[PDB]
């Protein structure tokens, strides 16, 4: 296929771990940077390449993204919601290693809290908010072919595929299941229409 | 007040550096810039008058740049320090004695909204350049001098408004302002008295 070899940053997340399993069933080859305390479940879906580091290190960025066509970033706190700047010094090393290596194409989940009236963002959430606005920066910034994923609730709903995608504003839904929002992501490997836009996929589970 | 004319700026080449200079350059001002890397300056558009190359690190470099001022705007950074570094708060002490040397009274500078909130509200990479910028606001506070603190939230590229909000000795409601307001907000304060010691947090939702 066009696009066949991608990195998955997150993979061993919650949104990650549904992704993986999608991208390996539809035929790509997956390359995965995992923390060394917390590997890919044994039983589950096999990537094709494992790097083991961490997303603050450049050279660990550089080996997971080298050989790309493109890069999915699913990086997260899980559930600590401290300050942080993990997401957007990620990113600034993911684009560094993108720019070195030649590969353009990164579909990145932030957060619909980007497309709120920031008095409304619930305070608990401020500090993973703050992150992530400095990470969409980052990403838009860095003139690659960005997708800025901004999802609003992400739930344990099934897969469907028949979520709505709202660009460049809040949708009418505040949920989207995780695995939804991974089919998402590895939709947008395969076309340019979402580029440079900012995308709220969101959906109702009935 | 007295009427500000000619100004340095240390941090031109910055992301706020660059528009703050562009607009002072815009409106008139005579602006002399530190920069270590001439090349980081545009070579088109508004230009500053005067160019020293030096390191803020230097008093020499710092003493002819400050040299015949008016006001100083500071908008120095270290982004990439993620461990104790004393870039900011050296500088700083190098800007105070060449302005006690020289008769300039007035210095504004910019540090960060961490200094006006809860130290736990600092991510831990950012721990080091917001204890060196508390450093800096100490060495700047303690001077003497007339000096407006700064202190911005998250730092946007939205277009220039003119039309944000500034709270006085705390904070206000929204948590970005961006790089162009600073930057206009700078040059404001070369043109009052009514922010002198006090810290500022200017602040504007956009769109
Ligand atoms: N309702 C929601 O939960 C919601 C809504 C909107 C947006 N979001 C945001 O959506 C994104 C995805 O959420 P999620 O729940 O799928 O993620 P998650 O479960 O928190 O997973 C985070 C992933 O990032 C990895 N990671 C964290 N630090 C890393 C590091 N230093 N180096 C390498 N990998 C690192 C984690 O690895 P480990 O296995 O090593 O931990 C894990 O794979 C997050 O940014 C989240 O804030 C969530
Ligand atoms: N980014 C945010 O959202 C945010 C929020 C709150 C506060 N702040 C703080 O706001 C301030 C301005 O941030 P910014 O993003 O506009 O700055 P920046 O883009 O990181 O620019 C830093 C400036 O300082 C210069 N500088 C650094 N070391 C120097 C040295 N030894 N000698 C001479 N010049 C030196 C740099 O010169 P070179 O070009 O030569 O490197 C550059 O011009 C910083 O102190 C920052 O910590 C940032
Ligand atoms: O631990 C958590 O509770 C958590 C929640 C997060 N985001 N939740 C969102 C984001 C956007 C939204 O629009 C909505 C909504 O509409 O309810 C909810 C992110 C990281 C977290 O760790
Ligand atoms: O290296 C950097 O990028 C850097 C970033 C800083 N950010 N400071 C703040 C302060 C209050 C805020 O609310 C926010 C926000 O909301 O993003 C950011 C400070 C020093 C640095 O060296």
């Amino acid at each position: 296929m066009a696009v066949k070899k991608i990195a998955i940053f997150g993979a061993t997340g919650q949104t990650g771990l549904t992704t993986l399993a999608q991208a390996v069933q539809a035929g790509y080859e997956v390359t995965v940077l995992v923390r060394d305390s917390s590997r890919l479940p044994s039983e589950g879906p096999r990537p094709a390449h494992v790097v083991v580091g961490d997303v603050l290190q450049a050279a660990d960025v550089d080996k997971t993204v080298a050989g790309q066509d493109a890069v999915i970033v699913l990086l997260g706190t899980r559930n600590d919601l401290s300050p942080t700047t993990v997401m957007s010094e990620g990113a600034r090393n993911i684009v560094a290693a993108m720019k070195a290596h030649g590969v353009d194409k990164v579909v990145a989940c932030t957060s619909a809290f980007l497309l709120w009236d920031p008095t409304k963002v619930p305070p608990r959430l401020q500090a993973v908010t703050d992150d992530h606005i400095r990470m969409h920066k980052v990403l838009r910034e860095s003139g690659l072919k960005y997708v800025a994923v901004m999802p609003p609730h992400i739930g344990d709903q099934p897969l469907t595929g028949a979520y709505t995608v709202t660009l460049d504003g809040r949708g009418p839904s505040r949920v989207i299941s995780k695995h939804d929002l991974g089919h998402f992501m590895l939709r947008c490997l395969t076309t340019d229409e979402y580029d440079g836009h900012s995308t709220y996929p969101s959906h109702q589970y009935q």
